């Protein structure tokens, strides 16, 4: 009775406002959920039904995009159009494991369209931090290992402060040749450890040590909560924009009694449903969560002792990283 899949997660955090699209998007998630037992063909036709309905109205999901973008949008419709047909046809074969693949397609196009309604950074970060990167918008990432390649999705806008320190580390090279570790009984993978003496990443322009602060999003809020565990200002009950309840959740260690002691050190939380108990965890709301793994499951699970970050690319949106702009309109006189 909770979204488990980090891309869906990262739709939902989108900072948009089109009813339709989400009806859309609804609908072609409960694919899923529908074919888990491989027995409810008619709610999946239903669901494709009420999606291509949407979708013959394309005015209504296009006035939310950017004149900028609207012919792209028109383009991805067009494709959303078309792979809808192709679903229904293989519907009417009931072949749950085509069907699964092209919902996933469909459901990237629905993404592409949501993130292209994104018009302007949904929020002013707090200018104490403007000596820091910011990530404005989404980055992909693409983390090789020794066991094969994790590719993650951070979000910017739920956190742009915490995935803006990650992506410029990344660009850094800060992670090469890093090891993971995980403890024995363990679901937390950690990375992010300078092997030598330092804990995390020395700012150069300071000469010390490069501390973000705690950042979490509140489901509801517009802007994140700062400094602050969600229980310790009195929110307990509320949840993360960006919960921990999904396999790959990316998230930043910090010291238990520093909130905005975190720079370098992350982990991966490797959440199973089956065997996660009914209520809360002690993660959400005390720990930054950033981004998820959308690419490399089976690798997560199995990086333990020994294995380590060979390198780390920026594949998509290195442009929405903002460097501290403070001296960059300063004029100067010799
Ligand atoms: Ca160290």
């Amino acid at each position: 009775n909770a979204i488990t899949d980090g891309r869906a997660l990262l739709r939902y955090a989108l900072p948009i406002n089109n009813k339709p699209v989400r009806e859309l998007q609804a609908s072609l998630e409960d694919i899923s959920a529908q074919l888990r037992a491989n027995r409810r063909w008619g709610a999946v036709s239903k669901d494709l039904s009420k999606a291509s309905r949407i979708l013959d109205k394309p005015s209504q999901i296009l006035t939310s995009v950017p004149e900028e973008r609207q012919t792209q949008a028109e383009t991805w419709i067009n494709e959303l159009k078309t792979g809808v047909v192709k679903v229904q046809e293989l519907a009417q074969s009931k072949d749950k494991e085509q069907v699964l693949l092209e919902r996933a397609k469909l459901l990237n196009l629905v993404s592409l369209i949501e993130e292209s309604m994104v018009k302007e950074f949904p929020f002013e970060v707090p200018e104490e931090y403007n000596n820091l990167p910011q990530l404005k918008g989404r980055a992909t990432i693409a983390i090789k290992t020794n066991k094969g390649d994790l590719t993650v999705v951070v979000d910017g806008y739920s956190a742009p402060v915490t995935a803006g320190n990650f992506v410029d580390l990344v660009k850094r090279g800060f992670y090469n040749g890093l090891e993971f570790t995980r403890s024995e009984e363990s679901y937390v993978l950690q990375t992010g450890d300078p092997p030598g003496k330092e804990q995390g990443f020395i700012d150069p322009k300071t000469g010390k040590y490069r501390a973000i602060p705690l950042e979490i999003l509140a489901e509801g809020d517009k802007k994140p909560t700062y400094g602050i565990t969600l229980e310790d200002a009195g929110r307990y009950l509320d949840m993360p924009v960006l919960p921990f309840s999904s396999f790959g959740a990316l998230a930043m260690a910090r010291p238990e009694t520093e909130v905005d002691g975190a720079s370098s050190q992350v982990f991966f939380f490797l959440f199973e449903p089956e065997l996660t108990p009914a209520g809360r965890n002690l993660l959400d709301g005390r720990y930054s969560v950033f981004g998820y793994l959308i690419e490399g499951r089976d690798i997560l699970d199995t990086l333990k002792a020994g294995d380590k970050i060979e390198s780390a690319t920026v594949v998509q949106g290195l442009d929405n990283l903002v460097q501290p702009q403070s001296a960059a309109i300063e004029v100067l006189f010799q």
